[PDB]
């Protein structure tokens, strides 16, 4: 019952992409340091799956200088890190999510092999070790939030960089029955490096990048409803995050990390987390590292 911060990006500190890997325990309100990735990763996407953590994709801008296509899963009974199947393409800034015993990757960036954002999707099985490409978004979306709702992985926001130069607002759902991506309804705010989790049966955006309307980094965090197709705002975070990971433990939205270009120019190792029945956000114990485009699960 721990969270985990995957990687990220340390541009304040130690000017570096990170392999480090922290555990947050929430009864005790600490943070602690553990097995690091193989790979420096930022913009990597992570998901939990029988019992082990995913890191999919991302940026190593320290190492190789390369966007990865490499994938790597934690052990936590061991506290081992092991390289599986890698994607067909590199990805950075892809999001992932879990559902019906698949890892999917969604969108990202491929700025070594094809120099594009990516509307294509590709779905991992764990027992063949084995990727295989799904129906593409309609949209190129790299620094994209995604979550699954109701047997349906949402898409939020990103970044398109290739066709349609904007941050996104427009929000896309997977149903992996029939292999389709349908649009809903859009956030009020174009959001890319937008962390995205779900509880209480609504899906919340939680900040981002606004570099087309705004032209500022955000602390504002949106709630969708499936059963209406609404967005609607809330409490805002205390700092504007971009990159940020987001994820649910016992009942609270947590908001680790991120990049605040607008406020402190700078980037971050603070942690939020959001109460929904008081609406009310507060600062927890922070990481150890800064770090943005870092990926958060929660095992
Ligand atoms: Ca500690
Ligand atoms: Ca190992
Ligand atoms: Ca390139
Ligand atoms: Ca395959
Ligand atoms: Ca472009
Ligand atoms: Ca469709
Ligand atoms: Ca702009
Ligand atoms: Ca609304
Ligand atoms: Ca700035
Ligand atoms: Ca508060």
């Amino acid at each position: 019952g721990l969270i985990y911060a995957v990687g990220g990006y340390d541009g304040t500190g130690y000017n570096t992409h990170l392999n480090s890997v922290e555990a947050y325990d929430p009864e005790r309100n600490e943070w602690s340091l553990v097995a690091p990735l193989s790979t420096r990763r930022s913009g990597v996407g992570v998901a939990v799956l029988n019992g082990l953590i995913y890191a999919v994709g991302g940026y190593d801008g320290t190492g190789y200088n390369t966007h990865l296509n490499s994938v790597e899963a934690y052990d936590p009974e061991r506290n081992e890190w092991s390289l599986v199947a890698p994607l067909s393409t590199r990805r950075s800034g892809v999001g992932v999510a879990v559902l019906n015993g698949l890892i999917y990757a969604v969108g990202g960036y491929d700025g070594t092999g094809y120099n594009t954002h990516l509307n294509s999707v590709e779905a991992y099985d764990p027992e063949r070790n084995e990727w295989s490409l799904v129906a593409p978004l309609s949209t190129r979306r790299s620094g994209v939030g995604v979550a699954v709702l109701n047997g349906l992985i949402y898409a939020v926001g990103g970044y398109d960089g290739t066709g349609y130069n904007t941050h996104l607002n427009s929000v896309e759902a997977y149903d992996p029955e029939r292999n389709e991506w349908s649009l809903v309804a859009p956030l009020s705010t174009r959001r890319s490096g937008v962390g995205v989790a779900v509880l209480n049966g609504l899906i919340y955006a939680v900040g981002g990048y606004d570099g087309t309307g705004y032209n500022t980094h955000l602390n504002s965090v949106e709630a969708y409803d499936p059963e209406r197709n609404e967005w609607s705002l809330v409490a805002p975070l205390s700092t504007r995050r971009s990159g940020v990971g987001v994820a649910v433990l016992n009942g609270l939205i947590y908001a680790v990390g991120g990049y605040d270009g607008t406020g402190y120019n700078t980037h971050l190792n603070s942690v939020e987390a959001y109460d929904p029945e008081r609406n009310e956000w507060s600062l927890v114990a922070p990481l150890s590292t800064r770090r943005s485009g870092v990926g958060v699960a929660v095992l």
